């Protein structure tokens, strides 16, 4: 019925990793056959969501690459997961992440974009802010430097730190 309380359904105790493994092919094996969705795509939520059942940080990662979260605007099962999934997104963050979800996925499209074709993260962080007038550029410093330090991408910590100047 929800992506949250089916995800909060695999937790127990000290999960083992034959534990955590079934849940995530479980979970990627559903997002294929029952959904549709690409391997790649559905690999990243799959790992995401086990790290957001089991608490590794290291697995939420794999939801948090910009290739991935671009989707939300593509396909509403995507968007519908990481709407599902906010409230324990940004509980994993300690509320570093205010995006919504619909902004999460603009951002992800604009960076994705703009690191393929090598913009200036200048000229990505005044995307980012236009795209997200909502939210200060402090706020989305903050979004950026919690997005960009789990999964380990510099790109995005530079146009993070484009954003804390502005």
């Amino acid at each position: 019925t929800n992506w949250a309380d089916w995800i909060m359904g695999w937790r127990t105790p000290n999960a083992s990793e034959k534990k955590m493994e079934f849940m995530y092919w479980y979970t990627r094996t559903y997002l294929e056959e029952a959904k549709d969705i690409r391997p790649d795509i559905a690999d990243a939520l799959a790992r995401g969501m086990a790290g957001l059942a089991f608490g590794r940080t290291d697995w939420v990662a794999s939801m948090l690459d910009p290739q991935i979260m671009r989707h939300i605007y593509t396909d509403p099962e995507v968007a519908r997961i990481y709407s599902e999934t906010r409230d324990m997104l940004r509980r994993v963050s300690d509320y570093y992440i205010s995006l919504t979800t619909m902004e999460l996925g603009k951002v992800a499209d604009i960076i994705a974009e703009a690191k393929a074709k090598g913009e200036n993260p200048e000229v990505v962080a005044r995307e980012i802010a236009e795209a997200v007038p909502r939210l200060s550029p402090k706020s989305l410093y903050f979004n950026l430097y919690y997005i960009g330090r789990s999964i380990g991408d510099n790109y995005v910590l530079e146009v993070a730190r484009v954003l804390s100047k502005m």
